[PDB]
């Protein structure tokens, strides 16, 4: 709908990163205050690459319409270009989680697991690879409602290939990233279904600080191992099947859905069609 800058009134910053950060604003064109309150993503540190992969991850986001996907709303240029999305009030499942531990049982993690696959099936659909899943990247609408809320690392797949490569300067969230990714810089739609199951461990561990991907990953590796031999133990233990803990009260049935996206065979990993199908299963059966 185009906003102008000067109707954007800044609110509270929902959160930075390496190279996004994410505002809380009002859209206020009437200065009436009865302005939409909106979540605003601008470049940290504005470059051309970042840039170009901005307006990629825009075009991105725009292009994707589900229930469980964020809602772009638009963009606000000057050159100093800003992603217009919905305003989520409950913030990061990871956050939300935390808050509610005692408030959200087994049944409606799974209601939001549910809705993380039927939204990753969606992104499959439009051969886009989202390289990032991580609970930190899942918002909140409401108690019944999660949606994919970032993009900022996803890919689109050549027409050729089932896989992209690519090696991007900086931090990875390597704790998160299938063997393949770690070794050869492998992105597909199984290395996302790898990422899943990182997530469905997270959301049963509630979010527990000592409990966390890299905290159990660091323990196994060792916490003296520091900077580039940490990628390496951690590839050698993934390749001699080392894996994260069941999480405390997690059932086995939960448990084996986490390794079997957890399978260092790339093809015998399961797909989102069939996680959806196995989750609103044992969720019909909890009920
Ligand atoms: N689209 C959205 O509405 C939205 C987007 C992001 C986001 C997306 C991508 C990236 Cl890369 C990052 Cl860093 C952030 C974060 C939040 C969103 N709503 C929120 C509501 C509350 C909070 C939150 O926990 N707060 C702030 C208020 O005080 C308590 C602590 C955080 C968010």
């Amino acid at each position: 709908t185009q906003f102008e800058e000067r109707h954007l009134k800044f609110l509270q910053q929902l959160g930075k990163g390496n190279f996004g950060s994410v505002e809380m604003c009002r859209y206020d064109p009437l200065q009436d205050n009865t302005g939409e309150v909106v979540a605003v993503k601008k470049l940290q540190h504005s470059t051309e690459e970042h840039l170009r992969d901005f307006e990629r991850e825009i075009e991105i986001l725009k292009s994707l319409q589900h229930d469980n996907i964020v809602k772009y709303k638009g963009v606000c240029y000057s050159r100093n270009l800003k992603l217009i999305m919905e305003y989520l009030p409950y913030g990061s499942l990871r956050d939300y989680l935390q808050k509610h531990k005692e408030r959200i049982d087994h049944i409606k993690l799974l209601q939001y697991t549910s809705q993380i696959c039927k939204g990753m099936e969606y992104l499959g659909t439009k051969r886009y690879i989202h390289r990032d899943l991580a609970t930190r990247n899942i918002l909140v609408e409401n108690e019944n409602r999660v949606k994919i809320g970032d993009f900022g690392l996803t890919k689109v797949l050549p027409q050729d290939k089932e896989y992209y490569k690519v090696k991007e300067p900086g931090e990875s969230p390597i704790f998160w990233y299938a063997p393949e990714s770690l070794t050869e810089s492998k992105f597909s739609v199984a290395s996302d279904v790898w990422s899943f199951g990182v997530v469905l461990y997270e959301l049963f561990t509630y979010i527990e600080k000592s409990k966390s991907p890299p905290a159990e990953f660091m323990r196994m590796i060792g916490n003296d191992k520091q900077g580039q031999m940490i990628v390496f133990h951690l590839i050698e233990l993934l390749k001699n099947n080392g894996r994260l803990p069941r999480p405390d009260g997690c059932p086995d049935e939960i448990y084996m859905i986490m390794t079997e996206c957890w399978n260092n065979n790339v093809n015998q990993r399961p797909s989102f069609r069939d996680l959806a199908l196995r989750v609103d299963q044992i969720r019909d059966n909890m009920a």
